[PDB]
């Protein structure tokens, strides 16, 4: 078959422009984030319950944009935020970080796998994103790597706050 490397995976850094609670569900946020593209894109995030609306409020993020869109309770979300995520005695999750003094839309990469071009729409059928995420994992330092290479941009490394030893996830 066609080589699952995580160059197949379209990551961008983003910033998270507004947040507000899901009409029809508890648990999830409806965001806008610039993506770096002309407008910003609507995202469906299962963190209210987890990290406090003001935390995510003009907050950077590390955003998955080539999966097939998809309606969560109603809502579109066109993309999904990269967490970090530890399920213990109680689910732990923190999305990543991209590396400090990043922008809007900046390429997100593993080390290695930076040219090349993702899919233009993962296929669910193929499974490409589950199975790279057999390999995922955050480092004892706390950074989000694949096959224990780390995820990165031009301005440094993909972390998270204190997950270590954690799964990435997509909630």
């Amino acid at each position: 078959p066609e080589e699952v490397i995580p160059s197949r995976l379209d990551i961008r850094v983003g910033k998270i422009i507004t947040v507000e609670k899901h009409p029809d569900a508890d648990s999830l946020y409806v965001e806008k984030i610039d993506v770096g593209e002309a407008e910003p894109r609507t995202v469906v995030s299962g963190l209210v319950q987890f990290v406090p609306k003001e935390e995510l409020q003009d907050r950077l993020v590390v955003v998955l944009c080539n999966l097939k869109p998809q309606k969560m309770r109603g809502v579109e979300s066109q993309g999904m935020l990269l967490c970090a995520s530890i399920e213990g005695i109680n689910r732990q999750v923190e999305p990543l970080d991209p590396p400090a003094g990043s922008a809007p839309g900046e390429h997100v990469f593993v080390k290695g796998y930076e040219k090349g071009q993702p899919d233009e729409e993962l296929k669910p059928k193929k499974k490409v994103f589950e199975k790279l995420q057999a390999d995922f994992k955050i480092s004892e330092e706390c950074i989000a790597q694949w096959k224990q290479t780390n995820f990165m941009t031009k301005l440094g490394s993909i972390s998270c706050k204190s997950l270590k030893g954690g799964n990435i996830s997509l909630e």
